[PDB]
């Protein structure tokens, strides 16, 4: 019993971060059989933030320009290549330490570990949501960039996010382990703005689903509704469209407590239009929605 | 920026965990240089759970009737003993993944993370606090006694928890790795209640702190109070004494921010008094209290 937000354990990635410098900048990198993966940013100096040409600042770059260092053994660099906006460096030693793996591109709403990093030693692990505006809510301070996101299914470890950039809200944007960004960002010191942020309201039901398995039961009601009313009632208040393949994906959830998915969503259309009326939901005042329902099966059951 | 509810990486932890069966009865164990460490509650029956007699149930015990594994590895016991509440097996094999490592025991307040293991294998991690009480509010299910919790400040694991029981309210007990319970528990499944339990003030008072480093002060006011009329109002809340220590240790972080550690006391009491008003602190919607002065120097700039 219990409800944590729970991260995935990091041992497998712990042993993949090593730290990669290029001129002053120092920030950290994924050591993957022979290839370490960094943002393509590391080749920047001061003068390039604004407007770099990143084609011009890598050709100008040979292999000596990198030093990688795994703990205290420097890797030899034998090779340099830009995908999108992730460097690869091709090493001369593979990692031995290298998990089963494969990178994945997660969607807005899925969750997913993020082992933060500093000049490549592994500092914290915490759990956090990719938001529909593509942002991450993390705990970032200077010199983190790099630092990777992951879940682990079975026994392989998925990686999906690596960490760029700080926004003027304080939320963060990186990319995909292709070097494709996540939401409309760039790699540069520029006027960027996530844009206004949404509920995701699957998640947020699927936390109603483990709060009644953990015996939190006052806010269900009699009451059952459809998605076209529910869908207006949420477009008002701010929170993602529920769609049929939502409603399915809590199917399990819905058979275990009684709850049907409309039913519990009029107990979110209920506290959406009069609240939670002073009382709390597993220990929250807001109601969350980092959860997804693979995450809510995975710790309740 | 951004603030998140962080653990320590778990790596170092994941290589020391195994599985340990007497009987019929299977659970975590802590392997550490040649010693297994779990709960002696492993070698009791359904009929030893209310009024065992540990002495007596080890007395008849051989090495052989316990099963460790380590993963897919059976190691042999070469010896057994009891140390207050902790069982201490001998195995013929060093491991060789033992990290830099020590004992501690911690006080109420305090911070750690758990790696929750369910047969001997990693399932999550997660962080939380010794509440005043005693217990902690974990996330377990049946299999997971014998998981561990620790801090790595540094390079060194520093193991200050393991997990033996489950109490009524759903809260967690355990023991320090010396086998000494936190609280007036037993492992006896006799009924026992844990305490009415209490708001850890000093460390919401290190998250208010946190909150301005991060750029808030909303919350604010001109006013101040002295030490002994902070408690007597905020007992009321059923929020912990502070005491002169908690002052001191508040120190360094009243002198980043400029705030006097008696003037963020009299901000905690309108705190109190008003609630929130639709706003947020660091995310949340009330007053955390499970990160320590130590954890917020840590994760904060
Ligand atoms: O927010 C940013 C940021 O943190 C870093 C960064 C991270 C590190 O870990 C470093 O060591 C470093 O030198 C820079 O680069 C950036 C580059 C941009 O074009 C835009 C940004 O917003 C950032
Ligand atoms: O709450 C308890 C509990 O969970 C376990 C336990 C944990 C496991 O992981 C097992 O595999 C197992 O068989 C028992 O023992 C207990 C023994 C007591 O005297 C009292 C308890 O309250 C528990
Ligand atoms: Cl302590
Ligand atoms: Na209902």
């Amino acid at each position: 019993s219990g409800f944590r937000k729970m991260a995935f354990p990091s041992g497998k990635v712990e042993g993949c971060m090593v730290q990669v410098t290029c001129g002053t900048t120092t920030l950290n990198g994924l050591w993957l059989d022979d290839v370490v993966y960094c943002p393509r940013h590391v080749i920047c100096t001061s003068e390039d933030m604004l407007n770099p040409n990143y084609e011009d600042l890598l050709i100008r770059k040979s292999n000596h320009n990198f030093l990688v260092q795994a703990g205290n053994v420097q890797l030899r660099v034998i090779g340099h290549s830009m995908q999108n906006c992730v460097l690869k460096l091709k090493v001369d030693t593979a990692n031995p330490k290298t998990p089963k793996y494969k990178f994945v591109r997660i969607q807005p709403g899925q969750t997913f570990s993020v082992l933060a990093c500093y000049n490549g030693s592994p500092s914290g692990v915490y759990q956090c949501a990719m938001r529909p505006n593509f942002t991450i809510k993390g705990s970032f301070l200077n010199g983190s960039c790099g630092s990777v996101g992951f879940n682990i299914d079975y026994d392989c470890v998925s990686f999906c996010y690596m960490h760029h950039m700080e926004l003027p809200t304080g939320v963060h944007a990186g990319t995909d382990l292709e070097g494709n960004f996540y939401g409309p960002f760039v790699d540069r010191q520029t006027a960027q703005a996530a844009g206004t942020d949404t509920t995701i309201t699957v998640n947020v039901l699927a936390w109603l689903y483990a709060a009644v398995i953990n015996g939190d039961r006052w806010f269900l009601n009699r009451f059952t509704t459809t998605l076209n009313d529910f869908n207006l009632v949420a477009m008002k208040y701010n929170y993602e469209p529920l769609t049929q393949d939502h409603v399915d994906i809590l199917g399990p959830l819905s058979a275990q407590t009684g709850i049907a998915v409309l039913d519990m969503c009029a107990s979110l259309k209920e506290l959406l239009q009069n609240g939670m009326n002073g009382r709390t939901i597993l220990g929250s005042a807001l109601l969350e929605d980092e959860f997804t329902p693979f995450d809510v099966v995975r710790q309740c059951s």
